[PDB]
């Protein structure tokens, strides 16, 4: 079984992404990247990229994460704090909605890994 369904495939990813960005949004480290961000499309975005990353799909129709997080990166100063505080807030989103700690942990490997940190942060 995937990690996309052993989580609950559609509808949890739905309901963890939704949350997740609800939690995003009153995180004082990063809330204000997303002043400038039309969220419904960021969502469906999200949404359709955490069900590729958790095997749930082949691929990702959207962009690669670095040409993603450029302009944020070369004009906002997005950096490994702001980073790390994305991947503790869907961490904690999942703990809400009472994922089992064994599946929080694959996830944690998921947003961690380095081919996806140097990406988004274009290090
Ligand atoms: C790390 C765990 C991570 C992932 C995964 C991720 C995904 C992601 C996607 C799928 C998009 C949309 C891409 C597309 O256009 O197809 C996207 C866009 C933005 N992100 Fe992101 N992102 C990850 C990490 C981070 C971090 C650490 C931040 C900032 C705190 C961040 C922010 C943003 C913002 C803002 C956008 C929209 C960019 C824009 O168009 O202005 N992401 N991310
Ligand atoms: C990116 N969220």
């Amino acid at each position: 079984s995937t990690l996309y369904e052993k989580l609950g495939g559609t509808t949890a990813v739905d309901l963890a992404v939704d949350k997740f960005y609800e939690r995003v949004l009153q995180d004082d480290r990063i809330k204000h990247f997303f002043a400038d961000v039309d969220m419904a499309k960021q969502r469906a975005h999200q949404k359709a990229f955490l069900t590729y990353a958790f095997g749930g799909t082949d691929k990702y129709d959207g962009r690669y994460m670095r040409e993603a997080h450029k302009e944020l990166v070369e004009n906002h100063g997005l950096n490994g704090e702001h980073f790390d505080a994305v991947a503790e807030d869907l961490l904690a989103t999942l703990k809400e909605m009472g994922v089992p700690e064994d599946l929080i942990a694959e996830v944690a490997a998921v947003a961690g890994a380095p081919a996806h940190k140097r990406d988004v942060l274009n290090q």
